[PDB]
């Protein structure tokens, strides 16, 4: 009864039904466990994913925490951490798994969440548990690129993975190579740094990141000591790195934004397609404006002028030497912790 | 008329009392015109010049405005428009200028005042009346340069005029070459735009500026149409104009100050010496720190925080699209009115 074991087969083909069985195991799971859609041809299943395999996962039917806002982001969505909806959402989907009393009931709990919510969604609040309960430590997470491939690799090479798999038997099958330096022309002296912004480790280092500080969720994984520094020091050293490229491949160090209002002329085209969507990543084009939000869904209602004001308010307050209170009391941006 | 040409001698010999010769010409001071120190020696003072003169002027005792405002500046102090104090000093002594009723009377006004008032604040208050007096329209003032060369040239070259006056009799007498990038070496990259930074004429451009469109003084001489418009697009220009220059001399376009607790890199020593206060204009250090100002004589106490929350406010009412009036009332930064 490896728990720790079988909860890393939940990462295992995210998009899969888990009645679909991950590496050599199936689950049994309780009929009140498939959803609505499967549920009807439960013999079925059984039959083919149940039989085949060679270690066979008991999952004990227990009493389920209300999954109503984890489930309220859609399957075929996507998941934004920057959206304050989402991250809301997220928090409370890593409550629920860290408050499970047991490893088993982590277990079971997985296993009923994980076909009634977005995948991505789930890779992250899983991750984030699993990384913080005292009973799930030392436990090798699967890289989220091993799990989506999507969000790291040019989306033309899905239907040659989808054809080499299909048409060669596995003994003789050849590695696909990922393209580089895919996402812009010479004509963009941008595309020069393809080795610093598109490398799957330093995308993974900025998702990482956000697994051990997050930013919204339980007091004991939010609240780590001088996270605020850290946050300011990691933007600060990835800048001061990206500059270093700059300056070997002949460009100038990296200009800020002037301002809010004036067009962005860098444009950039990922050339990725989330699978859990279908829906892609839409570029943006050249000198193009920032536009004043009003996106229902999001649950974010919000002109620039709000972000210039923040700024503003933000600037005034770093020039007092002071930040006030809810309640207007103020605390003083000193040496030790003004940064944090 | 003559009374405007009388006027114009008053530029001559800036630091020379007014009853030693102006021009071919000289006054007949009545006695109690004269400053204390010379009013004992009257009688050896009237012979001892002016005998040599074709005109003589004939100067009426009139009765005189309070003139001690004007006075509190010393004659052997410097000279500042930016500076509060000093500008409202400048704005009375303006006032007095062009509240005389005759041209005759101006004369008398300016004659008496002369010898008692700092030498700049005279040239400048005298040269914005006669600029703006319905009586003294069109008239052709005097050179700044010509009249206070201490303003505008490499204080070098006084001592070899002085004795080159001394000396040579004036049918044989040669020019003075007055250097040129002559405040700093090639060390610095600065130095490059001497014949911009450091030319006459550009200088004088700043300070003719100010004579039409000073700050403070009458509302008559002030309230121009657009001068807060002008003030933006005279200064935006000069800041284009050097940009070319820069590209020009193989630098990058000038660079903000990025706010007020830097240090400035660029320092400055300009090798000039003020013969009416006997003073320097002291130079800049490189990497110089701008510290609060408690400035007693000058009248300032003001905090670097304080120029930060004027800053701050005008960034809050820019963003806000108005300002706000000493009533309360919203005035809006309109696509017309706005800039000015
Ligand atoms: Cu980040
Ligand atoms: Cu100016």
């Amino acid at each position: 009864m490896n728990y720790k074991k079988n909860l890393l087969l939940l990462y295992d083909r995210p998009r899969e039904p888990i009645f679909m069985g991950k590496g050599k195991s199936v689950f049994d799971v309780p009929d009140n466990y498939l959803t609505d859609r499967y549920r009807p041809i439960g013999p079925e299943i059984q039959n083919r994913f149940g039989e085949l395999a060679e270690e066979r996962i008991p999952v004990r039917s227990i009493a389920l925490p209300d999954l109503r806002i984890p489930m309220s982001l859609g399957r075929q969505e996507q998941f934004s951490l920057f959206i304050p909806r989402h991250r809301k959402i997220a928090a409370r989907l890593i409550d629920i798994f860290m408050g499970m009393r047991n490893i088993e009931e982590l277990q079971s709990c997985a296993v009923f969440a994980r076909d009634r919510i977005n995948p991505y969604l789930f890779n992250y609040a899983l991750s984030v548990a699993l990384l913080h309960r005292r009973d799930t430590k030392n436990l090798d997470l699967p890289s989220v690129v091993e799990v989506f491939p999507d969000k790291y690799v040019d989306s033309r090479v899905f239907e040659q993975i989808r054809e080499e798999a299909t048409v060669v038997p596995e003994g003789m099958r050849m590695p696909i190579v990922i393209p580089k330096d895919f996402t812009a022309s010479d004509l963009d002296e941008e595309h020069r740094l393809w080795y610093f912004r598109e490398d799957i480790g330093v995308n993974l280092h900025h998702w990482h990141w956000h697994l051990v500080y997050p930013g919204d969720g339980p007091d004991s994984v939010v609240r780590k000591d001088r996270r605020g520094e850290l946050f300011y020091y990691m933007h600060s050293q990835l800048i001061a790195r990206y500059n270093f490229e700059r300056f070997c491949n002949r460009l100038q160090r990296v200009k800020r934004l002037n301002n809010l209002r004036e067009p962005i002329a860098e444009g950039y085209f990922p050339k990725l397609d989330s699978l859990v969507a279908s829906r892609t990543w839409p570029g943006r084009v050249d000198n193009a404006v920032i536009k004043d939000l009003n996106r229902e869904l999001d649950q974010i209602k919000q002109d620039v002028s709000d972000l210039e004001r923040w700024i503003d308010r933000i600037y005034e307050a770093v020039h007092q030497g002071y930040v006030v209170d809810e309640s207007g009391n103020r605390i003083f941006l000193d040496e030790e912790k003004g940064i944090d």
